[PDB]
């Protein structure tokens, strides 16, 4: 049933990065406080990074065989990030600090993704993950670094 | 302006859904006609998230608070989504795009109606704008399927 | 159409006085956020002369005769000057912004309102993308202050 | 013209003959002037063939079938053309466009009341962003004359 | 007195000096727009995605060679034709009213059908200009027919056909 | 005016009276030439307002206070302005753009004296660098004219 | 040393010399309904061929290696057959031939990969990964075309 | 092939000679028109150069050797030169530079013919090129001046 | 070589090997010069390219069927290919890409010949331009190896 | 002119270390501020690296040696390094930015006067140039710190 | 991480010194071959400082603390610098590069094979990349000195 | 500023003449380095025509009349021209346009000298711009042969 746990995390990985769109579009939207004209267009970049990834590893299920998953029901059930409602209140240290949760929680995601797809043989899933994983450890420091702390790995 | 507000509101769910409709039929695609068709969603979806942006934007401007989680997409859309299935025709997949096209265009009539109602002209010209494309997109979509427009 | 002609002129004076008053806040700006919001005064500085040159040329090709003199611009506009002052703070500067756009937004609801009466649709249009980004930039500004647009 | 689809067609033909003429003037041309007014030709010929493309869209997009032949514009174009001739002055090829544009200016407001009356919106801002262009050049033209745009 | 003023007709359609043939270009070239204008509103069928803008590239083309050449034929101290009506009935080309039910297939042997024409019509403007040793006039034709022959051989292909020149 | 910072914010003053002077030639002008002259003003006026913040951004590094109100930008400019007049030749607009320009070399031939002598070779190098391209335009609008640049 | 990393790169510039030549076929004798979208994308992946080449045989030069340079060696070495240009084959025909190719050479960079992680040499590896992983996503993209899933 | 380089080498020298009458009527022009004319001569002569070097290295690469020293190209050119002089009119500049170009013309005439009798297709096509462009100039020229190519 | 198809079939094979023998003297290169020669044969190769897509499309074009394997192009070429040797000398590597490009010219005036004959004036031009292109190189190559072109 | 070239040799070390410190700072950098501060850092470093290349290559030309090795910038350099920090507050890192700065623009300074009195005016050209850049940053640097530029 | 820290950090220093190196080739180089190795160095000290700011950023990344002085550098490097010399051949120059490059080939193998062993596989990528490049200019490097790669 | 003008015009017709010698290496040129030099030739001769064109401007602005025929380049050019030769190496090539450019760098300093007497400050600084780079040139001259750029 080959490259099945590949497959997987493959597909863990897409439900993760459509709600971490979702989050990240939220952080955009509500954000109020000193910062918002850097943060807020800087939620766009980093929106488009994780699309970008979505794509990758959306083509590359496929590709495998797979059948990623495509619906926000779908996304929603098998994503292990939480979604809150919108709120206008929330400072620019909260914001940043929830949109470095979900970017620890995406790097260990893809460091399991890259324990998983070596193990099976699927070096080109492997180098996916890894490439992934090493921005998002990038960005964890530099905003970490805003919020005046070590990245904390 | 609240109904003006609440179709904003609304738009901002449905092309979030809109946007996974057609992320899963660039995906799921299989037929002749798969490497002109496949990238064609791309084009789609980065002006269907256009508009997404624009619609929330105003929503925001304007004093409200856009939906925000796949929950509140899920639940409030209008649009019915299915699972995957590869075994969809080419055909009945831009079908599918012009059945989620018709209701974005009669959505974007609401919009319009609503706004030009309230007096809020600025909304009224971002629905007006996005109606216009999407109906283009419909001919060109109806064309290939060798049949009039029929707005 | 007087009406129309008259406040097009109108927005001549003003944003003729709105350009002086960002390049005063753009010079005169000290405080945490300079490196930002100095350069973001030369964006909107630019984006305000676009409409000066819109406005104006509409005005000149209705056959009319746009204020092309400081002393008309000063004398016509209802924005208030006073002198540069390094000690304004940062978010006081952006606050003087906030004004300025509160009312060229104002005065391009009444642009469109009267442009509208007379049936000068290009005129009316001309208002209407203007108010849109003005307004699209109150929410910026004032989220940037803590604040909600409020328009 | 009783409908937008009417005028669009209108358009169509006008358009098609507007092109016509604008080409006679590009390659009849002789004069002082002529190394700035015989590439802004090609200008005007572009602009004119983008509001083509647009209506002929539109009014395939509503359900219609556009004029598509020399002898249908030929026939329904109320523009007059007659033979090339080298004879006539750079001030009187100018005088010649600036009628063109006149005339076009006056059909785009024809299409921008009717499908006002209809609530076709998207046909109503097509006609206005022409008809905004083509009253600008017809300054800027009368203006090269020594004239007032009277529009 | 005053002198006469001859009545006869029009006459000629007489290619056989290169601003004729030139001229003859520039009304085949018009109508050749405007029927590749007709395909492209009119087109529907599977392959429309591909084929409508593929349209626009060839009318652009065709507006090329029609710029180039009426041009040459000014540069040549020759007129232009510059009206719809003297392109229409200088033009040997047909056109027909648009109608939406013709085929993808039907819609690219019309086009090979015009491109073939100009093809031979180039080829003419070529012979003609040769003769006379107008070699600038020569070029133009040249040009224009190479680009003309390779859009032949590619819609044949499309439809399953060699080019058949 | 005695020093370096002085001699900068008189030219504050005088570009931006200057760059009011270059709209209203730009929005008025009439005659054979406008097409050529009408798109120049506005070159002419974006060089200008690169004048203005270099020597502003120079005089706020100098620890100056830059004229930033009309009021002061009006009463401190020795150039003066008149009501818009469609009436003006090109040929009178054009002398008029010229007497403008030779004022501002002037100023600056000022600068670079008075910034020489304190010893400021930065605000010297800048004043010299406008000087230049100032002349360079004053032969060529003198050519159009007929006549020699006459510096 | 690097003996068979060196052998697999000589074989990937023999193999890919012969798949842009068959790529090249394709491109000229395309015949049918979609040749306007295909006959374009040949030169694409004819392109995206060329980049694996240079790569990889300079790659071979880099470890002391001696690439093959002659029409006659790419022929004989290549694994791949070539046939007589026919423009009767069919659209469908030539995109299964296209597919057919890159399965072989995505076979073919997953011996590379295998044998330069077996020698130690990661730099040839990750070279035989990258391309691996393009002409993967090729066969899914002219698989679907021709109504299929990959089946890699 | 002693003809066909004879002819490319005389080409050397006149464009050579062409090149500085062309820099001429740029830096001596005067009156209207001065500021279409002057830059299109910049134009002309980057052109006049290109010529220069296809048939400088075509003369090269058949083994003959280019004229290389203004001695050479003065004396070998049938091209006269005179003194600047400011006071020549536009129109008697453009004239000039007519005359320049019909010469050009010719020669290029001249070399298609001996190149094509010698069977040097590739200098023939050189030839042939630089006809076609610089006999249009004609045509352009001619026109800005009222009248007819006359080649 | 009887014919224009011929002659293009010809010229298939043969730049085909020429490709091949320039990736040789590309990749075994070694020498002073190295830096500026091996990227130089990748232009070479993109040129030797473009004129193989050229040629085997005019071949399709005129009802032909190209060589499409390297069976065919290795037997059909008169090139001779030998096995790569790092031992060349960077000398003798330029030395070598001239004779291909020797008798690459003679090859594309065969062609010229051929098709003018035939009076396939398309095919004798494509013949011409590369011949064109492929002598000045032949100049360049021997001007580096300090000699005449010996065209 | 052998004190402008110990001034300018002075200037290749001391804008090595101050490259050095700007990496530092880069690196080291946390705080509010951080991702508009991060960032300015590279293109600082970018400008330094500008001048170095300038001023080492001047020295070249002029026919000396410049340091080359970290020792004999670090052993020349006035500037002094201390270990990185990241505890270092990014007010306080923004002025140790400053401080650098006004070392370089003062360092500067003395080349310009050097080069003066030597009469090496490309040499005085390359610090005047430097330094108005220079000077220009520490305003924004010092905007950003609430302050006056204090040259 | 132990480790991978560590050769990260070695990295750092040797990086450093190696731009020192390379700076000083590109300065004091002389001899044929000059105009393409001078801008070469200039390509390499890029990309060598491309790796630096990486292995650098990552050390930050993983909570290292980069050496960030050019005494670190120094003292950690395991290259040695000499004082620059013009006399030193062109040969000479590019072997002294070579045994750079060596050098950091060998680095980044350490580099790979630590974070191999501690599985920090994102570290290891950083080094295999930078040492697939730095290797392919060796093989550059030593084919332009007449040699193979000898890795 | 008589001596300003009259070394400018000097200049204008040693740029005509270094222009006509820097076009005969770039012919004439054999040997090894070929491929690097040649079009080397093309990058100095744009920068040659760059000081010419604004040198002549500046005249021009300044009430003068440059030379403008290739009599008066030639006798008044201190530069001697003799006739083309391809047998002279490229070591020697480059040695004659180090000359030039040494002569052209002392007489840009006599430009710089007398301007600055006679306080023409614009004419001072466009001698001072042409300087800098003809002596960095040199400084890259001499390096490939193997000297120091001994100014
Ligand atoms: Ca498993
Ligand atoms: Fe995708
Ligand atoms: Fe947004
Ligand atoms: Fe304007
Ligand atoms: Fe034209
Ligand atoms: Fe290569
Ligand atoms: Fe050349
Ligand atoms: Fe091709
Ligand atoms: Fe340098
Ligand atoms: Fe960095
Ligand atoms: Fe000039």
């Amino acid at each position: 049933p080959s490259l099945a746990d590949s497959k997987a995390v493959l597909n863990q990985a897409v439900a993760d990065l459509s709600v971490a769109h979702s989050i990240l579009h939220q952080v955009h939207w509500y954000m109020r406080g000193r910062g918002f004209m850097i943060w807020h267009p800087k939620m766009d970049e980093y929106m488009e990074e994780i699309d970008g990834y979505l794509d990758e590893m959306s083509e590359r299920l496929i590709t495998l065989g797979g059948a990623p998953f495509s619906t926000l029901k779908e996304f929603s059930e098998n994503s292990q990030l939480k979604e809150v409602l919108g709120d206008y209140n929330v400072t620019i240290e909260e914001q940043l600090a929830r949109v470095v949760e979900v970017f620890r929680y995406l790097a260990a995601l893809f460091q399991k993704g890259f324990d998983v797809s070596d193990e099976e043989g699927d070096s080109v899933t492997n180098d996916i993950f890894n490439v992934a994983k090493a921005s998002i450890e990038k960005h964890i420091w530099m905003l970490q670094a805003e919020l005046g702390q070590a990245p904390k790995l």
